[PDB]
């Protein structure tokens, strides 16, 4: 929970307080960003976009100010390369938004493509200030289409990443206990993350609330695609002006979360580097993280591990509180799996993720299993 990672007390991994408003200078970026629904129906989108100017982002002066810069820039990219959603796509990225994004990306050590970090972490705002972080009380920043539920999934995303912040925030407890051998504070800590993790999975169930599966699999899930391995873009983006030939970037999107691996290295969960495919997905998901966060995974991994530690003590009570934080991080992603079916699978199968869940599930159903794999029982 320390802020010299970029995570906050409050809400985590999300960007407290994210900048709304960019200086006069980038109105021409805002006006685009903020009408995607209108200028994607209506079919002018790409041509707004190619007669942009090329905006310096000197005048971007704080962090705030290029998360927001950044989070514009991969709206109108996504909107750009896809269109209206249905197969009439674009593989150059004009130069007028390609250099000043790709200088962009670099400054923030991100991949030039929309990822977690901008259209959730970065993407919302309260409605009213003093009133709480609740769902009716909060707004995204941008959406793609009239209907995308664009609303629900982003902020129901966010409000999980808020509920982890409170078991993020024990995270300095659980090493100081252990590195001043205090037996009782590092149990109460453990049952402290499992009973905030146990809570997360209560909020993820708005989801159903606010998210209806057609929408997702068949209008935001086209806007969250990106050139990695995508036949529509065989050899990735050509970032015009940038690099002169084409790069490949996944659209990660829900996957890329640092929530569930912050608790897998807690753990001691191997599973960043504990066999060949499963685990390769997870290490490629962490360059798609903000730095300060993927440093933060780094210095988990570096610490003395709590699953040894509770191991080596011949002690029950540790024992059951460790394996009460394994429980709920597993109880997580089957859930996890079940909302992947009913979003993705399910859709798929009426027409076409693709058909091709079947390693999507192995690949989900592994990492749980691994996770499952490390409660300790007795021993
Ligand atoms: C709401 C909060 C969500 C969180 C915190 C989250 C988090 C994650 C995480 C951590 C992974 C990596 C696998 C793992 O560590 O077990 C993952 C993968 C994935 N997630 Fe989610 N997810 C959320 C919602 C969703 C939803 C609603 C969908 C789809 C409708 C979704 C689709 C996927 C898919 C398809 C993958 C496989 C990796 C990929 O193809 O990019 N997630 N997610």
């Amino acid at each position: 929970g320390s802020a010299a990672y970029h995570i906050d007390e409050e809400v985590g991994f999300a960007l407290p307080n994210p900048q709304e408003n960019l200086p006069d200078f980038y109105n021409d970026w805002m006006f685009i960003a903020k009408h995607l629904p209108d200028l994607i129906e209506s079919g002018q989108l790409r041509e707004r976009v190619e007669k942009l100017n090329m905006l310096s982002i000197d005048h971007l002066t704080d962090h705030k100010s290029q998360r927001l810069a950044r989070l514009v820039l991969g709206c109108i990219t996504m909107a750009y390369v896809w269109g209206k959603g249905h197969g009439d796509v674009r593989k150059v990225l004009p130069r007028n938004i390609a250099v000043p994004y790709c200088q962009l990306s670099a400054a923030l050590e991100l991949p030039p493509i929309l990822v977690y970090a901008d259209c959730v972490l970065a993407n919302w705002k309260k409605k009213d200030p003093n009133k709480p972080l609740t769902y009716e009380n909060m707004d995204v920043l941008f959406s793609f289409r009239d209907g995308d539920c664009s609303k629900g999934f982003f902020l129901v995303s966010l409000l999980v990443e808020i509920a982890a912040a409170s078991a993020i925030k024990v995270i300095p407890t659980v090493f100081k206990a252990m590195q001043m051998q205090e037996r009782d504070t590092l149990l109460k800590a453990l049952l402290e993350i499992a009973s905030c993790l146990e809570k997360a999975l209560q909020v993820f169930h708005q989801i159903h609330d606010h998210v209806n599966p057609k929408a997702f699999f068949s209008v935001l899930r086209i806007y969250l695609s990106g050139w990695k391995g995508n036949p529509q873009l065989s050899d990735g983006l050509v970032y015009e002006g940038f690099w002169e030939d084409p790069k490949e970037f996944a659209g990660g999107s829900a996957g890329q979360s640092s929530v569930f691996q912050c608790f897998d290295v807690l753990l001691g969960i191997q599973q960043t580097a504990g066999g060949g495919h499963a685990a390769q997905f997870l290490q490629d998901m962490r360059r798609y993280m903000p730095p300060a966060h993927r440093n933060f995974l780094c210095s988990l991994e570096s610490n003395p591990s709590v699953r040894e530690f509770v191991l080596s003590k011949g002690d029950a009570g540790l024992r059951e509180a460790y394996d009460a934080c394994v429980k709920a991080l597993v109880s997580l992603r089957s859930y996890h799996l079940q909302i992947v079916t009913k979003y993705i699978l399910i859709p798929a199968s009426q027409q076409p993720k693709g058909t091709g869940g079947t390693d999507l599930m192995n690949f989900l159903k592994t990492v749980r299993s691994t996770t499952e794999k490390s409660l300790l029982k007795e021993g």
